[PDB]
């Protein structure tokens, strides 16, 4: 019924070539060539990011959509690109990363970029059921894509319900993935969270056109419904006239070393 749902139905109708051409049209991409090189070698003394995902939190951080500070929780940390980025920030005290790391799911990668000494990881951890702990900064990049919209809305809702469970009164800063923001249920859940916590929803330009994902962040205020539809219209406009060409940016590179306090 919504414009986003129309986008989803049209995406599921594209052929391979149409799909591949559409998914990169006018998006932004990091050059991952250097990092792939060193990750294959197995080098831990070079200042690369363990994931493509780090580019998203850098963008949000540098643009002022969120502050990164104090005790940091990274829920669904995967390889740990959000965790290592956080640990290199001078206002950051400690970083704790939780992820599944089971069959098919990625595990934490050990790296020695700046502040590695104040990062701790735990796999075999389900953030939906495990006990919560306090934080000043709460991060969550969870939300697996699906061609089924009802699967996407269920995964999204579950992420948002768990975020509310995790958020502490000290948690002034937050960044939560919203996989399928086009669903009316998801809009209603976001509006209700916003009433309590403030903040707003944003589209990160590093997301491919083949996902409608957006991020619920703490450092901006906006109209949820208007922001979701502005992205839907944008994703629809690109589908009609796909450029096939992405913007390339330099990757997330960090210093190495330990940090004091
Ligand atoms: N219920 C759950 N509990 C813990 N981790 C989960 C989870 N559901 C999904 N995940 C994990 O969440 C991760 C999202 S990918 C994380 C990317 C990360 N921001 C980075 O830059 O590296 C996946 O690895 C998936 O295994």
């Amino acid at each position: 019924v919504t414009l986003g749902e129309v986008w989803k139905r049209q995406l599921n109708m594209l052929g391979k070539q149409e799909f591949e051409r559409y998914k990169v049209s006018d998006i932004t991409e990091v050059d991952r060539t250097a990092a792939r090189r060193y990750l294959k070698e197995g080098r831990t003394d070079v200042g690369i990011s363990v994931s493509r995902g780090a580019a998203k939190i850098r963008w949000l951080h540098e643009r002022g959509y969120l502050r990164i500070t104090g005790r940091v929780l990274d829920l669904g940390c995967g390889r740990g690109g959000w965790s290592y980025y956080a640990a290199a920030q001078k206002e950051v005290m400690s970083v704790k990363g939780y992820t599944l790391g089971i069959e098919g799911h990625e595990k934490p990668i050990h790296m020695q970029t700046l502040g590695w000494n104040i990062v701790k990881f735990k796999d075999k951890s389900n953030v939906f059921t495990m006990p919560t702990e306090p934080s000043d900064t709460l991060l969550c990049d969870i939300g697996e894509s699906s061609s089924n919209p009802l699967v996407e809305r269920d995964r999204t809702m579950k992420v948002l319900e768990n975020f509310e469970r995790w958020k502490h009164v000290n948690t002034e800063n937050f960044c939560v993935k919203v996989l399928a923001p086009y669903h009316p249920d998801v809009i209603e859940k976001l509006e209700r969270l916003q009433l309590r916590f403030g903040g707003g929803i944003v589209r990160v330009p590093f997301s491919r056109n083949s996902t409608h994902e957006m991020y619920y962040i703490s450092g901006a205020r906006n109209n949820i419904t208007h922001m979701v539809n502005t992205t839907s219209r944008s994703l629809l406009r690109r589908m009609t006239r796909p450029s096939g060409k992405a913007i390339i940016e330099g990757d997330v590179f960090l210093p190495t070393g330990t940090r004091s306090v």
